[PDB]
């Protein structure tokens, strides 16, 4: 198993994308620390879950909003599993709104979570990859961080700012063993969009979910086809693969071609 | 003259690319409002440079870290001069550092002034342009909005940021007569780069400004010259006017060839 | 009293209708002389070299089939001759073809490489030494938006003008320490024969015939502004990028493309 | 027992260099390989026993990319020996240095030709037995060059920018499909159409890694299109460069 024995962190791994990265991590031979902001009556069950394929997995609650916390994630996982080798930021929040009437709050916690907690995480992380002379930086982004859709000023926002950090991360590594790089998923079936799709569905399609999926996916989405937690997590175990040395502050974009159009 | 009779207010405008914005809008026939962090002793000599070009010409100081002082600069040019019809986000600092090392409230301020604050004067003047059926939003962005450079971390990560409000913004007015630009220089020789290009004479090349300028351009920009303020507000005109009408949600990049290698 | 570019002499390819007409006239406007191109001498000629001088500036027209390389060279002597020498090159002359990849005829793919991407590489070739020597230029390719994106049915267009803006760059960047610049236009969809052909193939077959029904679905399917950019526009843009505060404009796009690119 | 067992793939100009390392990285994951080279040579023996160290059925089909016909021929030998083309590489490269004034017209030619052309003629000929079975994989090899310039190499930008247009063109008219179409973008390889102190200074300008991406990285990057994870990349670029667009 290409991953065996390195200690892999997901944030915001309860659900969706993160679990179906830290499955996949796992899958691949990774040790692997779960989290969530507060801690839910499901966490045994998905712990169990990625311990199924026979690595350590545990399970640490954090607000990555708070520095304090993000540090104490870090040393749950030195403390428990040892060095931090692959750290995978992926802890996000989308709100849906019009410019004009974007609330302030709002704008400040998405680029607080969806960029400054994965600029802290990093530099938390940092020293020990360097002193180790190997680690992977995989940040979890968007075609939100390439291109702009409307009412996702934030977001966008956001997201392009952490491919540019990405890109910062990785040249001032580029010649150790450290690589870092984002992964652009397109729309992927989760609770961050199925939220959405509730609300198209409400406003325009008399509530029928099967309809307005559809108008919701292909308006953005050549494939018509929702990108799967399970494609994103095989995009982070490429990352994070021998193979993947010399990838060096890119995007991998998994979004059945939104921005290729 | 091709801007004669709007209303621009142009934020950061008593140094360097600000203020050359600020004398390109209004040779091209704007009336102008500049605006700096703080009252200085220079302030009537910048309004008496801008105002060589024969329009009208105010200077409100205003924080443009706190929402509520760039309401008051809006404010202020409604009873002034009228609707602001042309906005430029201009103001911004930098902060050289690795990663490791770099200040939580240093990353913390480029974000809120490189990125955030151009949301918060947007979304303020957007509904007098929606209601006029009339508006520009220029955002001064970089080259470090769309490539990385090593120790800019949360400059590059605001500058992309700030590109990709600007898709947002030009996205949800695309059917109106607002259009959202940005402006990408590469090195522009103002004081927030001979900062930087002193900082590096002495480091390393015992204090020779001429040969740390020499290794400065030569490494990014293949021009082997600087951008001028001029230039840079030479772009703003150009996407002020009316042959930019359909010019939205893209960056118009001066800078010596750095983006096309 | 003099403008802006008062003095340049420039060659527009492709410039006897549509965006190079456009273009030519914006020039012209902006107090450049002109040479206009097409592809065979017609007998509308006199009247778009009456239409373009009107603006008081020196205006010849050249016909050359810019898909052969003597052809460009005779057009580049002619401006020599006639005005002096080429400043200005803008390369627009440029065609289209939509089918799907599987039966992309071979013969429409070459032509489509050839006049939309090899052609503006011999027109530059060969008035590159003269800029140097004079120390002065501009190259300004006509790309598209769809140069910097794909579209469904378009294999050899967007090859061929993903292929120009690539091009541009390396112009740019062997020019970049001289006074020398090359960039490029993307325009989105202009009202030109070129899309008025492909919105009367779409109206044929998904709409039944209706012209307004179809032009506002070719358009929104792709333009966010639900309008047309202009040839006037397109010309504007090569008027900025021709003037002194594009000095330092180097191997870039200038998009003009109602959103298009940005979602 | 591997991800690409049974797959059959045609990797064009694999006989040495970055196409060798893509064909030995498929075979190791389970395809079967079809190589290509311009003319008959002695090594091809060799190279055929190399890939197929890796288990799976090899063959060699001499065939230049330019002509069309030979391309057809390609596809056709692969049908007869193997069955249906299900993964196509398309790395019939060549390169030429020079400034744009004195640039060879027939070079900008058969760069053209070879490095865009003969993609779309290989790409035409495989689609329609794709389409009927379901599934398939175009892989582009580009280049940083596809994404970027660099002075002196304005075919080669040009031909790689339109590969990675093209590239786009494909996925989007295959997207509702199991067909997909992406290219691979490599930076400095350590091939003979690249090439201690010497090493640093040709690698210092433009690949900040200061160290080469190799053959097996290539390969690899084009295993992981091939595969499942992979069914919904489409249209996209998957760059292997030390960081050289990432400046
Ligand atoms: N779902 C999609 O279509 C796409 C999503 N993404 C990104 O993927 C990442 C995962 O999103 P999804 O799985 O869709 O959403 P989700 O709602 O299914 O998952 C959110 C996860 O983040 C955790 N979380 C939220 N706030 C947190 C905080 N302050 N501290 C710690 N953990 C926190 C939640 O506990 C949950 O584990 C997000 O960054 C999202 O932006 C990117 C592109 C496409
Ligand atoms: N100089 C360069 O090479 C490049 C600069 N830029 C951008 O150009 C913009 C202008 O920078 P420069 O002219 O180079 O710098 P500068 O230091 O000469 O000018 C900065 C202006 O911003 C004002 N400012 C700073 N903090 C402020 C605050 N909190 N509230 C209000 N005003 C404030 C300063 O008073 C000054 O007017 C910045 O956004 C910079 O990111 C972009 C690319 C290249
Ligand atoms: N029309 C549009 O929506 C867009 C067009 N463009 C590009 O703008 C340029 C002009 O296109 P349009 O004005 O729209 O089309 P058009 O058909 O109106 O213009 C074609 C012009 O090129 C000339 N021409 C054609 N083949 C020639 C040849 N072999 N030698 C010399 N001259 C030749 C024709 O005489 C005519 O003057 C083309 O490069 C097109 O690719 C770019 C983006 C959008
Ligand atoms: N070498 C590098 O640093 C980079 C190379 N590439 C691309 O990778 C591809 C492979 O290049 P390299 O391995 O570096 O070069 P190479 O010279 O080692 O490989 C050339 C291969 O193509 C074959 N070939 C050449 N012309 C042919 C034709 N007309 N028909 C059939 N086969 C033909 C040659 O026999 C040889 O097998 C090329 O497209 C190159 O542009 C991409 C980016 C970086």
């Amino acid at each position: 198993r290409v991953l065996s024995g390195r200690v892999a962190v997901v944030t915001g791994s309860t659900s969706g994308i993160g679990l179906g990265i830290a499955m996949r991590l796992a899958m691949a031979g990774a040790d692997v620390v779960l989290n969530g902001r507060r801690q839910s009556p499901e966490d045994s069950a998905i712990v169990e879950k990625v311990a199924a394929y026979g690595t350590r997995v545990r399970y640490f609650a954090a607000n990555m909003k708070d520095r304090a916390q993000v540090e104490a994630l870090i040393k749950f996982t030195e403390k428990e599993l040892g060095a931090v080798e692959i750290l995978v930021n992926n802890a996000g929040i989308q709100h849906v709104s019009p410019v004009e009437t974007f609330p302030s709050d709002k704008w400040d916690e998405i680029i607080a979570l969806n960029l400054t907690s994965a600029f802290h995480a990093t530099q938390l992380c940092l020293p020990s990859m360097r002193q180790r002379g190997w680690g992977r930086i995989i940040n979890i982004a968007s075609v939100q961080g390439l291109v702009g859709s409307m009412n996702k000023s934030a977001y966008c926002a956001a997201k392009h700012g952490l491919i540019g950090f990405t890109k910062v991360v990785a040249l001032e590594t580029a010649t150790t063993g450290i690589t870092c790089n984002a992964i652009c998923p397109g729309y992927v079936y989760t609770p961050l969009v199925e939220e959405q799709i509730k609300a198209v569905a409400e406003a325009k399609y008399g509530g029928d979910m099967e309809a307005a999926t559809q108008a919701f996916l292909c308006e953005k989405q050549p494939a018509k086809a929702f990108v799967t937690v399970e494609q994103v997590g095989d995009a982070a175990v490429f990352l994070a693969s021998p193979g993947a040395d010399m990838i060096r502050g890119t995007t991998i974009t998994v979004d059945g071609g939104w921005v290729a159009q």
